[PDB]
């Protein structure tokens, strides 16, 4: 299995709050992918995990409820760890339905403040976050509990629209390529037909040459479309050992 794919790596970095020790769970394990697994599968969590570190020569990795964007949290240095933040909670932008979408705008297409989901006013509604246990309806961020095809949305604070979708650009169009893409470095992951990119840094399950380290000039980070070697555009490794690579469809500056 794999899901080390679904996080933004940050190398040489952890977390920290500062508060009277708090819970931070913890446990020795022998891989960051395993860390992941853990991490976004929630299995013996009273709570919900945003990121993670993982200790490379103790080899046990830590788990938090917060990230580098969370509410009054420093991050840090260590040359033993790495941070990875899930995706899903720090993206700007969306993949395809958006049904993931966890970052924090509030603001409907037209532009009207969200209301919070926690709250019958203006609108009484089913949407309550104890029944979408998981769907992160906190606040009055944009979300789309029911993977549906308008994208996230939210109850509107103006008594007169009851819901409408927000605006928030697909990872395929927010940054746009040109030429034949080598300068792209937008945050795009998925290849055209849909499958997920390997990460560069690793070489499962497919092995490849591209060893970031060999490349500081390419913008190998995390699984990110990329064209180091001038193809006609982007492209990337794939998770399917069917497939070793394909191309991804970014939207080009026009």
């Amino acid at each position: 299995r794999n899901t080390l794919h679904e996080f933004k790596k940050s190398a040489k970095t952890t977390l920290t709050k500062e508060d009277p020790l708090l819970k931070i769970k913890t446990k020795k394990v022998n891989s960051a992918d395993e860390c992941a697994n853990r991490c976004i599968r929630n299995r013996g969590f009273t709570f919900t995990c945003k990121a993670f570190v993982f200790d490379k020569s103790r080899k046990r990795c830590y788990w938090y409820p917060f990230n580098s964007m969370s509410s009054g949290v420093k991050k840090g240095f260590g040359h033993e760890f790495d941070l990875y933040e899930n995706k899903d909670y720090i993206r700007n932008c969306i993949i395809g339905k958006g049904g993931s979408y966890k970052g924090t705008v509030s603001i409907t297409k037209s532009g009207i403040k969200c209301q919070p989901w926690n709250s019958m006013i203006p609108h009484e509604h089913s949407f309550l976050p104890s029944s979408y246990r998981g769907k992160d309806l906190q606040e009055n961020y944009c979300r789309n509990p029911r993977g549906e095809e308008g994208g996230p949305w939210c109850f509107t604070s103006n008594p007169e629209v009851r819901y409408e979708v927000c605006d928030i650009p697909q990872c395929s169009e927010v940054e746009c390529m040109t030429a034949n893409g080598e300068s792209y470095r937008g945050p795009m992951d998925h290849t055209e037909s849909g499958k997920t990119c390997q990460r560069w840094d690793q070489q499962t399950p497919h092995r490849h040459k591209f060893l970031p380290e060999r490349y500081p000039d390419k913008g190998f980070d995390d699984n990110y479309c990329r064209n180091p070697d001038g193809k006609p555009r982007p492209w990337c490794y794939t998770l399917d050992p069917d497939t070793p690579w394909e191309y991804c469809a970014i939207k080009t500056c026009a």
